[PDB]
């Protein structure tokens, strides 16, 4: 696979295909192929927010009173989410460079900016509610927790395979990895912060995560639609065995997130337990797979186990 | 012979070591940064956020059909050129950014890239609102019709593409200087056209959009000024006497190109602009730009601002 030119004077007008298309790379929003890119552009700019405009005065008073189990989950989760948002910052540009639909490149560039904002919001949280030494030991949790380090190497390793060897399948699994990250790893993290805010603790950082959650919904639909155009335009490489690979990347990611959520809560967070964490992640994976036309892994789990989250998460 | 950074580098150190070639993890940790000026730039950039479609063009819709042939000739060529500029900025910035080893600087370049996408869209919004689809597409395609416009485009894209395909440190620095020129010279020339129209009462809301773009451009300028200053300090063996002179010459040719383009599209038919005033304005700007990165001016004999009214006019 080779990367685009900066400007291709031999390109044709408009957008021809998602990948491998003969494009100029010019931004011409009234000459686009995918209808849907126009309404995502609009929705994404209207969702703009600045983390520092959200006051944390009451969370400053509550942070010293979290139990040691609640602090244990907070530190390891917020450090992991900061890792996710930073590898997205670095890899999204990587993916956009082979995408030949300028209107899609534009949306990934908006997405990249939004990730930077997310990562910054964690710096704002940690620097405001605690002192510098505690802030730095939360940032460095991966240096002292063997389990967290190996999640980082695993997730970064999929993206890194395409960074060093740009082949179609590698690109293709890289796209799926993004999707899994967006729709599974982050939604687990959100439910922790909503469950503490539901009990009255750290209310304001939970507000910040509802803004992050709102952006994440657009990131999910962006990749959902990216996968389906790619299948529509390359149906010979979307074989029965390639689609099974995606299902299995997803199973493997489910398992990791479940094992991870149980490890940092350690039956010391009131309102979550190991069984509820298991059925929530599996249920979410059923929704994510059908949205891209794949059969669910857990056909027996059809009811939402934590229905209160969807009303709570909205602004 | 530069080398691309990893997605995540487990063996990196905490904080930022250098601009390029540093042992970084790529993690975003805003309270552990080396370039303290990065913080304020983040803040400023975010507070400058705007949405092009929120500015009404209702007055420009009625005025567009009564522009002179000479005004339309200039309007069509300039806005198609500026759309090319922002488009290549949107494509090239991430290529530069991926070699930068200071995460706090990479954050800023990503914000820049996002702002460039908004700029390019602004242009779609103007053209789709003030005229009909067939005229709109003709303005988009003006580079397919006008050989001068095409060669300019190839020239500008070629500097970036020589790094894109050959990642070496000299190609990298020449590309950085190219960016600086693009933003501090080519764009400033385009702005003076739309302000000159609006000063006469024509296309006033189009000019309001360009003030927002101008505002963002100032921040992009200062960003590149600081990136260059730090690269000089940390790579002094590469920044020879001779390479600084090659930067001065890059600016010379950019100045020459922009004057001849400004003169070509206006053709002495835009009231309030003339060939000598365009000459003097571009040269005056290059003196400021070169000074700002510690280099001697090319045109020291042009010391007073030849179009002073622009500074107050461009403000919001
Ligand atoms: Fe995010
Ligand atoms: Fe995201
Ligand atoms: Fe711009
Ligand atoms: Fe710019």
């Amino acid at each position: 696979m080779l990367k685009k030119m900066i400007f291709n004077e031999k390109g044709q007008r408009g957008t021809e295909s998602m990948i491998n298309g003969n494009t100029t790379n010019l931004r011409e929003w009234n000459r686009i192929k995918y209808s849907w890119a126009s309404d995502f552009y609009r929705t994404m700019l209207n969702n703009f927010w600045i983390p520092e405009e959200i006051s944390l005065n009451e969370d400053i008073k509550q942070f010293p009173y979290l139990t040691d189990g609640e602090r244990n989950a907070f530190d390891k989760i917020i450090s992991f989410l900061n890792f996710l948002d930073s590898v997205q910052s670095e890899n999204l540009p990587n993916i956009s460079r082979y995408i030949t639909a300028a209107e899609v490149s534009s949306l990934l560039n908006i997405q990249t900016f939004q990730e930077e904002i997310h990562a910054q919001s964690y710096s704002y949280i940690l620097d405001t509610v605690t002192n510098p030494i505690t802030r730095d030991k939360i940032y460095d949790q991966w240096r002292e927790d063997e389990h967290l380090l190996e999640r980082n190497k695993f997730i970064a390793g999929i993206y890194e395979k395409f960074n060093k060897e740009p082949e179609i399948h590698n690109f293709l699994r890289a796209i799926m990895a993004n999707y899994i990250l967006e729709g599974i790893y982050f939604y687990s993290g959100f439910s922790f912060f909503y469950t503490l805010a539901r009990q009255g603790k750290m209310t304001a950082t939970s507000t910040i995560f509802k803004y992050i959650n709102r952006d994440e919904v657009t990131h999910l639909v962006l990749f959902q639609n990216i996968i389906k155009e790619l299948k529509n335009e390359n149906s010979h490489i979307f074989t029965e065995e390639l689609e099974e690979e995606f299902r299995q990347m997803m199973r493997m990611g489910v398992e990791h997130e479940i094992q991870w959520g149980q490890y940092v809560t350690n039956n010391e967070i009131l309102g979550l337990n190991d069984e509820l964490i298991e059925r929530y992640i599996k249920y979410l994976s059923n929704l994510r797979l059908v949205a891209i036309g794949l059969k669910p892994l857990y056909p027996e789990i059809n009811k939402h186990p934590m229905e209160w989250i969807d009303g709570f998460s909205k602004l």
